[PDB]
């Protein structure tokens, strides 16, 4: 007897993280949970073979089944095109999925008592709410080949007017130009999700923009957040002795760095990409971070392993060398996805399991059993010896052992 | 007898930094240096009164005299428009000046042995090379009022073709849109300045972009840097056992944070704005940072006090309250400007003076005499008592006393 998991959309990935993904399912999920798994191969070869259609199909399946769990993938560059003999330099699958679903990607460090922080003052968590739609991630950028005029136009759908703004007149040589946008409804959804997250955690909320420079573009984010706060959330914030404030991005980063944590940080798409990584590194390890896309319907989520594909480790693995790759981000993509699945299905057994696997992952590391990266955090990379860490397989074995113990003990406890 | 300073363009600023600016010239510069000072009032009231023309005139005067020194100014928002009863919400004077001059803004922490870092590993300096032209700082952004099509077009000056790219078709409601650009020549100048800085310091250089997303726009920065490195700087870097590498911005920040410093970080305009402040905060204090615009001609510079205008302190000052405002950024705008002036004029006396004032500023803080902000860095703001710091006037007095001693001793040593 396994737990009835329900419907989950899974997206397979690339390189080392693809290997780890299969170990996780084989050792940590499948022995305990029975799932109706809707699998999509987002490996670079399958994306190339389906002309990136598999990415769009996976995003539509998430809309249908409400929970997706995604493995980290390769976003190809010139070198990758040559390596895999790709038809095109395919766009980021994350950008494609996020553009289809919309929402806010909430990112937070996975804290272990024995991992030292780079920022000693951060005693409370920092949650990054990254706007997942538009801006640089759905932009139109091109090379300007020589002298000439770049203009940007708006034509309302009634056809009664046309506005033409001059971007730049290139007089000597060329350069680059780009157009980008955002949608009012997407900004409103981002605001609602940020206010709701601040209220569920009982922490103040800060929105960062550069509205002093982008008066109209960033000014709209600032105006939409303020308007929604004043009309729908101000009394709720006052009741919990918390607040909402707008800050300039350069002021916000410096304020975050010298703070003690304990706040929600609403970031525009590009800033949330950079800041979520910086904050994760500030808590100790870039890889020790959750990443959950919360869609506007309040029912759909996509949990992911946000970090790289770890090419260096993958090359070693191919050459038959020993590797010690951290699987926690991939584990927490599963647990966060299963926890949301459990919440939708009112499934106490799956809710218990998802939480238990997160506890086991943290308790394992805190018991002194970890991969090379985490061992380097504690000791410093030059002082790390083979005895200080477990290889990928040894670490997964330790986790499997600890998970079995935790679930067996919980079964025996509820037997009265 | 005073030192013959030469021609310097000065730009007066706003609020608390304006007060401090006058104290600096009165106590630290004028008693020792005779200057042909070309003064421009970039105070928010004068910018409003001249319809922001004073900003453009100051930028042209920098082109002419090759040295500018700028006080921090207000970039107005809605609240500022009401406060000063402004005709318009005037654009950032820094954006206006940088757009006219072009170049790279080099930013670096001002290190004092007794100020604790937030990042314990940073034992060597991090120099940020911020591209000072285009991108978000010369963008065309607007509100999209409802459903309709946003398009971006390119028309070559020969008129033989027209490219129209669809930005977005707004189907339900409106939003926002923007167009932005950069110039090949400006990118090439940014590359040259970054490679030259890395070679003068003997440190590796990293360029950060998001070329995996903005394949064409950021790809051009990456291609121009690589092309210039391979053709003009690779052997020079190999001779100093240093290197140049491109990194994705999110990877670069994490790598910088866990490093020990000791590198040049070439940043695009927007990233250099955020990262220069983050790095300054990592070394201990946001305000303890130099900011020098190095123009493409290799002759023109604009040194500035890049931090805030300290409105909170200014309000206290107006109410007759005691204030303790750090003047170091404004002092180093003067010293960096005078050092460049001295280099152009081959003036050993001015070169000595500029360096001496930087030494005095650091030695004064290291002797335990500092403003409230620096005292809070050492003790923690709740543990700071009035006896731990000097007010603005007391601190400026300490510096003046120390500067007089240093210059008198150097004169006697001749
Ligand atoms: O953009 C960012 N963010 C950031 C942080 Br959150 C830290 Br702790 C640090 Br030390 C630095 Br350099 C940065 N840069
Ligand atoms: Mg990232
Ligand atoms: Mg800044």
């Amino acid at each position: 007897k396994k737990i009835s998991g329900g419907s989950v959309v899974e997206m397979q990935g690339d390189e080392m993280t693809r290997i780890i993904w299969e170990l996780i399912k084989e050792k940590l999920i499948f022995p305990y949970v029975e799932l109706d798994l809707h699998s999509y191969d987002l490996g670079i070869e399958n994306r190339d073979a389906t002309n990136d259609q598999v990415t769009k199909d996976a995003a539509e399946a998430i809309k249908k089944h409400n929970v997706g769990v995604k493995c980290a993938t390769i976003t190809p560059d010139e070198k990758r095109v040559e390596e895999f003999k790709l038809k095109q330099m395919w766009k980021s699958p994350n950008g494609t999925i996020r553009n289809i679903l919309g929402g806010t990607v909430f990112r937070e460090a996975i804290i272990c008592k024995n991992i030292p922080r780079l920022v000693s003052g951060w005693v409370k968590p920092i949650i990054i709410g990254r706007h997942a739609y538009g801006d640089q991630y759905r932009a139109t950028d091109f090379v300007v080949p020589g002298p000439g005029k770049v203009e940007i136009t708006y034509t309302p759908s009634d056809g009664t007017q046309k506005v033409t703004y001059l971007v730049h007149n290139f007089e000597e040589g060329g350069g680059v130009a780009m157009g980008m946008y955002n949608q009012d409804k997407s900004i409103e959804d981002f605001a609602h999700s940020s206010f709701q997250m601040a209220l569920s955690k009982g922490w103040p909320l800060y929105l960062s923009t550069k509205n002093t420079i982008l008066k109209k573009y960033d000014g709209r984010f600032k105006d939409i957040f303020q308007e929604i706060y004043d009309k729908q959330y101000k009394s709720q914030f006052e009741a919990q002795k918390i607040w909402y404030e707008h800050r300039l991005i350069d002021d916000m980063v410096a304020q975050a760095m010298k703070s003690e944590g304990g706040f929600i940080w609403a970031c525009k798409n590009y800033d949330g990409d950079v800041q979520s990584d910086s904050v994760a590194q500030g808590y100790g390890s870039l890889g020790m971070m959750t990443s959950v896309l919360v869609c506007p319907d309040g029912k759909t989520v996509e949990a992911e392993a946000a970090h790289g594909t770890v090419t260096r480790h993958y090359r070693m693995y191919q050459k038959g060398q020993e590797t010690s790759t951290n699987p926690i981000a991939s584990i927490f993509a599963w647990t966060r996805g299963l926890a949301h699945r459990a919440k939708l299905d009112n499934n106490k057994e799956l809710a218990f399991f998802a939480n238990a696997l997160e506890e086991v992952s943290i308790e394992t590391i805190e018991a002194g059993f970890m991969t090379k990266d985490l061992a380097a955090c504690i000791k410093g990379l030059p002082n790390v010896q083979r005895s200080d860490y477990l290889n990928t397989f040894e670490f997964m074995d330790k986790l499997g052992e600890n998970l079995k113990i935790k679930l067996a003990q919980a079964k025996l406890s509820l037997e009265h």
